[PDB]
């Protein structure tokens, strides 16, 4: 018997295929799904006629389309994306404080913090799978975006994860092509030195939560002797992300865009997100509390930027 169905790896280009009556889908299409339903080992029915199956890039056309959509060559990627989607599609995405958040499940609080921060930054993704899923996320349909974050970060539903590390992976697919950071390492003796950073390191800094501190000078146990200071001479980007091991830190209105706090120890703990609106909002998955000032164990802080150049 002859039956007509569609395959795809990007949900955008569908390919008409003629499936054989007898055999299942795995020895015909390889690994195959149908609405997150691993029917690789399931025989073809007849209500199938006309419907669309996901598959793995078996041939040059599918591999090229997968690459164009996802911007990865990783052969495990699509399977990993699928098994995450099975779960994330069961998560809830309420609107909290004007933003799409995520109701706690499967230690997804780090993901909620990543999702909340991104919505407040002037940032776009170059990979079409990310830009499309993100558009939908901002509108409350975030299951796909979350599964994609997991897949790009090499993380699995149910693991706790680190927000900074996650952003490190995601921002490699962000519109950073024009971002630029110039730092100066100065010394009492040693000498004078300038460093230019681009891509991810133009916007991500690890070692202080304070953007002011990076502007006035941050100190470090030097390589030739005593006390090197690092100071920002120039910044070109729409935001910066300052991270540090969690530490007691006061967040005041009008001084930052948003932040993550982390309570617990390295192995096990809990993130919440703080954003500065008419007052401070602390968004803890589905829950909201409000406060005029916060002091607690902050670990990332986001600040708005356009262009900065130094006075030193
Ligand atoms: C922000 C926080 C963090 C980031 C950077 C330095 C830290 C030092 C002490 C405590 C926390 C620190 N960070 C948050 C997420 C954490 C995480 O992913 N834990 C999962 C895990 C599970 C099992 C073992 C393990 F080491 C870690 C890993 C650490
Ligand atoms: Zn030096």
């Amino acid at each position: 018997k002859t039956i007509k169905v569609f395959t795809t790896v990007d949900n955008t280009n569908l390919h008409t295929q003629l499936v054989d009556m007898s055999m299942t889908y795995g020895q015909q299409f390889g690994p195959t799904y149908l609405d997150g339903a691993d029917v690789t080992k399931i025989k073809p029915h007849v209500n199938h006629e006309g419907k669309t199956f996901f598959v793995l890039p078996s041939d040059d056309t599918l591999r090229s389309e997968a690459f164009e959509y996802y911007h990865t060559l990783d052969e495990s990627f699509l399977g990993r994306y699928m098994s995450a989607l099975n779960h994330t599609k069961k998560w809830k995405f309420p609107q909290v404080g004007g933003l799409t958040s995520i109701k706690w499940a499967d230690n997804n609080c780090y993901l909620s913090s990543v999702l909340l921060a991104l919505q407040q930054l002037e940032v776009k993704f170059n990979a079409p799978a990310l830009q499309e899923a993100y558009y939908r996320a901002r509108a409350g349909d975030a299951a796909n975006f979350c599964a994609l974050i997991l897949a790009y970060s090499n993380k699995t539903v149910g693991e706790l994860g680190d927000v900074r590390e996650t952003m490190t992976h995601l921002l490699q697919h962000a519109n950073l092509e024009s971002a630029k950071r110039v730092l100066n390492v100065v010394c009492k003796h040693c000498g004078q030195k300038t460093t230019t950073l681009t891509g991810v390191e133009a916007v991500m800094y690890m070692g202080t939560l304070s953007y002011d501190n990076l502007k006035t000078g941050v100190s470090i146990p030097c390589v030739c002797g005593r006390d090197a200071t690092q100071y920002l001479v120039q910044q070109e980007s729409s935001f910066v992300m300052m991270s540090a091991p969690p530490a007691e830190y006061k967040l005041q209105q009008g001084t930052f865009l948003c932040a993550n706090e982390y309570t617990g120890n390295y192995q096990c703990g809990h993130y919440t997100h703080i954003t500065a609106k008419e007052t401070l909002y602390r968004i803890d998955g589905a829950h909201l509390t409000k406060m005029s000032e916060y002091k607690g164990p902050v670990t990332d802080v986001f600040y708005k930027e356009t262009s900065y150049t130094t006075t030193i």
